Formats: C-alpha cells, sequence, structure tokens
C-alpha cells in the first residue's frame, strides 16, 4: 500500500528497524509494518504491570490505597518520583501513576514485586489472550535491547491488540479501565514521540520506552475529534549499542499513519 511504502522509506532513511501496528476501531482494520517481529519493549512494558495490579484490585477493592515502603536500596537508575518519597510510603495507585506518567523504574519494580515477579506480569498477559508478551527481568536490566534476544520483547501486532483490550475493551472492570485511561492521558514523557506527529486537536494517551541500541518506543490510544479511536504502536531499534534515541522517527511514523486517516 501507500502507507507501507512510506513507512519502508522512513525506515530506510533512519538506518534502524521500525515496527508499526495500527488498529482503527471504526472497522477493526489493521495496518502493520514488521507487525510480527519482536522488539524490545523497554518501558512500554510498564503498561502491563499497572494493568495487572488494576486487575487485582477488582477483587481486593482497596489494594490501590495500600502503602508501600520506599527505601534507599530500592532506588535504581531513574526514579524521578520515588526519590521524592525515600523513607516514606507511596500507595500502589501512586506507584502505578509514577511508573506510567514519569516512567519511574523503582515504581515498576514495586509493581513487579506485588505481582510475584516478572512471571506474574507475563501471566496476566496470557490471561487476557496475549501469548507473545514476555517479561523476563526487572529494572533496569530489562532495557538491554540486545539484537536477537527474545527476553522482554513483544510484537507490534500483539501489543496493539492488548492495548486495545485494556483501554477500549473490557479486559478490565469499568473503574479500572477508566483509571488506566486517565493515567495514559496524563503521561508527561510523550510530547516528542507519537503526539508530535498528530494533529494538535486529538487526545492521546501513551507510554514511551527507551533503552540501549537506540531503542525508542511509544504505544498510544488516540481519540480523534468526531471519529472512532485508534490504537497505534511504534517500535524502533538500531544496530549500534550506543546509538541515540530517535523519537522523531516515531513522530514521523504517526504522521504517515495520520495523513491516510
Amino acid at each position: 500500500s501507500a502507507v507501507q511504502q512510506k513507512l519502508a522509506a522512513l525506515e530506510k532513511s533512519s538506518g534502524g528497524r521500525l515496527g508499526v501496528a495500527l488498529i482503527d476501531t471504526a472497522d477493526n482494520t489493521q495496518v502493520l509494518y514488521r507487525g510480527d517481529e519482536r522488539f524490545p519493549m523497554c518501558s512500554t512494558s510498564k503498561v502491563m504491570a499497572a494493568a495487572a495490579v488494576l486487575k487485582q484490585s477488582e477483587t481486593q477493592k482497596q489494594l490501590l490505597n495500600q502503602p508501600v515502603e520506599i527505601k534507599p536500596a530500592d532506588l535504581v537508575n531513574y526514579n524521578p518520583i520515588a526519590e521524592k518519597h525515600v523513607n516514606g510510603t507511596m500507595t500502589l495507585a501512586e506507584l502505578s501513576a509514577a511508573a506510567l506518567q514519569y516512567s519511574d523504574n523503582t515504581a515498576m519494580n514495586k509493581l513487579i514485586a506485588q505481582l510475584g515477579g516478572p512471571g506474574g506480569v507475563t501471566a496476566f498477559a496470557r490471561a487476557i489472550g496475549d501469548e507473545t508478551f514476555r517479561l523476563d527481568r526487572t529494572e533496569p536490566t530489562l532495557n538491554t535491547a540486545i539484537p536477537g534476544d527474545p527476553r522482554d520483547t513483544t510484537t507490534p501486532r500483539a501489543m496493539a491488540q492488548t492495548l486495545r483490550q485494556l483501554t477500549l475493551g473490557h479486559a478490565l472492570g469499568e473503574t479500572q479501565r477508566a483509571q488506566l485511561v486517565t493515567w495514559l492521558k496524563g503521561n508527561t514523557t510523550g510530547a516528542a514521540s507519537i503526539r508530535a506527529g498528530l494533529p494538535t486537536s486529538w487526545t492521546v494517551g501513551d507510554k514511551t520506552g527507551s533503552g540501549d541500541y537506540g531503542t525508542t518506543n511509544d504505544i498510544a490510544v488516540i481519540w480523534p475529534q468526531g471519529r472512532a479511536p485508534l490504537v497505534l504502536v511504534t517500535y524502533f531499534t538500531q544496530p549500534q549499542q550506543n546509538a541515540e534515541s530517535r523519537r522523531d522517527v516515531l513522530a514521523s511514523a504517526a504522521r504517515i499513519i495520520a495523513e491516510g486517516l
């Protein structure tokens, strides 16, 4: 198609490997580029950890208010929010918001621990029908993004269908889904990625991710005005271990998707 031609040209211009999955909920049509190839998820995996805790709270009705201790030994490499509460507590709601809206890596590890380890996050993916997602490590080693390493990867198609079910479907209860949507819409890290390629008028909720090998990711639910929502996943990784992040590639992919409605 035309969009596949331009996405292929974008990739060629960039020197990296680009993966895209779009779901248009209006007719359940899909646009895919390298949709079945594995990409390192990096921080986009935080969406699944938060979703898994939200699912837990459908039964444990007060779980999100449960306080969790933040101690100096919990701090890893990027802890913008948890640092503000060392030697205090944060609730699981506050930890989920920090992981999602600020990509706090300590918050992610607390969520992994609440679920019983990386296998508890992966188990949730399987329980909603995602047989591709795999979380293997905690923060920060899950970001090594080594070429060919299947650990901590998913595919664009799989992540698009899962993100659809979590935010617009009913994988979660009603109050839980609305909380996830509210959280994604208030992300602070995404201004230069998918958002930068879309009309200023559309509402976006997204989660970014970055890691070694110049890995630059963004997953998003998009609410155009007067139009059914869209789900867009953009994954990007590069051949050199020390390559720079390329958020512009993600904005460009989104702009190519958007021009063709």
